[PDB]
């Protein structure tokens, strides 16, 4: 019934957009929000409780399912749907950053790039071929491209190379894609912008892209320690410079008000680890800043997490609950941080839908604002 | 509308019984099978999961919560059931048998026991009034004398001595639990049989209890080291001192083997911690006895944990998923492995249940045996 990829606008403010993006497995509503699953699980929540916080789609760490359980066996269960239980959208990342962010003894070259296991030091390799080759045995619906990640702060000259071997590898990425017929015929593939803080790398990188031609357009390079002020200032020059009738999907982590403010400037699409990672260690979000429900002073609280969420915590236990269950390192603690966390972020994209819907986005920016860091 | 306490005995095997506790929060079904939770939480599982399983009661560790989050505080934020969210019955221990096993610097006297916590070596207190009391703090439906425990292997003049004061304590408890209006009108008090291996002993403290009158009994000091075989010995002679006509409650940990066997000797509660436990360390129970899903042999196994588990773990993921899962350390295996295995140990107490009611348990139990151990 649903085509492989259609992405449709329906409303607009300023450089915001809101609309769907339709897929064999389902509809994915933008500006989406997507939790991440490493090896093949979204942390401490069943695929259904995934979906009941509202996630249209989740994001698979091609570098972790490489490494356990393998590709190969995922394809021969049947690929990750099946093996996982969401049958839902999937967007599998190329494995490129957590090679660089996690594995060691790495080596590089213009073939790709090998690299020991952080888990027990066996030998594995990644290049443009076999990262697509990963993510069709995984059975991905949305397919990144393979690049060359650029630390920051990184030189005009080291931006500049990264930069370019990136833009050899998309298309060389592109190439692999469509000689796989089923993968060609099912998937999406994105491509990544690069080219660090510098407005002419973004330039020749968009360009590039966008002539090679890809199903979506990720900005790739920022929230790796340059800080929001300029990740914001990236962002005002680098989004325009993508073709505006195809998604525009911001790679890294933030914060919910990192969120607003990539929306504001184009963004449709974000992959934020912190509610999924931070949910364990204690940090709850609400509409109010987000709170540390370790602290001494929720004891007590019987207020739940957030007074206006609807999660299905926040229904049902208190601060207090969670602050013991936290404190005493129990599981169920973990279960409900998480589920609550996630579902936050569910509701703040909701609310940014609605809102440019209705031509209200920008007020809805600014009392978000006042609001969170009062 | 349901009163505070009656057992009914519905249908008999040999020593076997089937029947329903009534109390106020809710219909037990014996033999029952009650989820440990210990500082109130049943392992990786929503009281929601936990009643899915087929659970009519849980129990709660008072030793645990008097440390964390504190029995005061619970009593405080409204009792067990509104902090942890389950509002069916709820039997608590005493606590006696974990400052035995869990506390450091224990002063015993026949006061009672003043002990070190094991989390930050603070002092505290336990004695016959102080349990009681505690138990009520936390709003618990079925309360435990307390009592002290008898080590295996005991002698002769030990296990007479500890079984003395426990009957004395036993008394204690009761004056204690009777004293308090509230507690004595809603909430059930269960008495403690000990005595070791020794029929003498079992039958003078089967006496002490009877006089003093208790809503149930307890076997206490089994399953501590003894083996099956001796435990089952003196099951044997053990249960039949107690009143018939009241619930008889084997506490200590057991293997499915273990459940029929009690129950073939007239046993009606169990608290077993096992299937809480060993599910995330790779333990899985299966009609064709248990498996250890860390093996490497299930690491493409596509079938369920169990071939005819009702579980929605086995409706839903493979063995070769919980396999990935557990062996990479995820919450979300610990949760599916704890879910399964209740569900597993509540499918027994079914099959128990409807198998005395159809006059066909012994040939279950034969069944059951020849299966499991095949
Ligand atoms: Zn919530
Ligand atoms: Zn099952």
């Amino acid at each position: 019934d649903r085509p492989r990829f259609s992405f449709s606008i329906a409303a607009r403010e300023g450089k915001a957009r809101t609309g769907t993006i339709e897929m064999k497995r389902g509809v994915i509503r933008t500006p989406a929000f997507m939790p991440v699953g490493t090896a093949a699980t979204v942390k401490a929540l069943k695929p259904e409780t995934v979906r009941a916080t509202g996630a249209d789609i989740i994001l698979g760490n091609t570098y972790h399912l490489m490494l356990r359980p393998g590709a190969e066996r995922i394809a021969k269960l049947g690929g990750l749907h099946s093996f996982m239980g969401w049958d839902r959208p999937i967007l599998t990342d190329s494995g490129g950053y957590q090679v660089m962010s996690l594995s060691s003894l790495t080596k590089q070259s213009e073939e790709g790039v090998t690299f020991k296991s952080h888990l027990d030091g066996s030998r594995h390799m990644l290049s443009p071929e076999r990262s697509i080759e990963i993510q069709h045995l995984l059975g991905s619906d949305i397919v990144m491209a393979f690049d060359e990640c650029t630390p920051y702060p990184a030189t005009p000259s080291r931006a500049a190379s990264s930069m370019e071997r990136s833009m050899r590898w998309a298309k060389r990425s592109r190439d692999a894609f469509d000689s796989r017929k089923e993968q060609a015929e099912n998937a999406a593939l994105f491509g990544i912008q690069q080219g660090s803080v510098f407005e002419n790398l973004r330039q020749q990188s968009a360009d590039a892209l966008a002539e090679i031609g890809f199903d979506g357009y990720a900005v790739g390079g920022l929230a790796v320690g340059e800080g929001q002020d300029e990740m914001f200032r990236v962002l005002d020059f680098s989004v325009p410079m993508l073709p505006d009738d195809k998604p525009h999907y911001l790679m890294g982590d933030g914060k919910p008000d990192d969120i607003v403010g990539a929306v504001e400037r184009g963004i449709d699409m974000f992959d934020c680890v912190l509610p999924t990672r931070s949910g364990r260690n204690g940090q709850a979000f609400t509409w109010d800043g987000p709170i540390n429900i370790r602290n001494a002073r929720f004891s007590e609280d019987l207020k739940p997490l957030d007074s206006e969420c609807h999660c299905a915590v926040c229904q049902k236990w208190s601060r207090a609950y969670i602050h013991h269950l936290i404190r005493a390192g129990e599981i169920l603690g973990a279960m409900l941080m998480t589920e609550h966390n996630i579902a936050f972020y569910q509701q703040l994209m909701q609310k940014i839908r609605d809102s440019i819907s209705e031509g209200r986005f920008s007020q809805f920016a600014q009392d978000f604002r006042a609001r969170y860091f009062a």
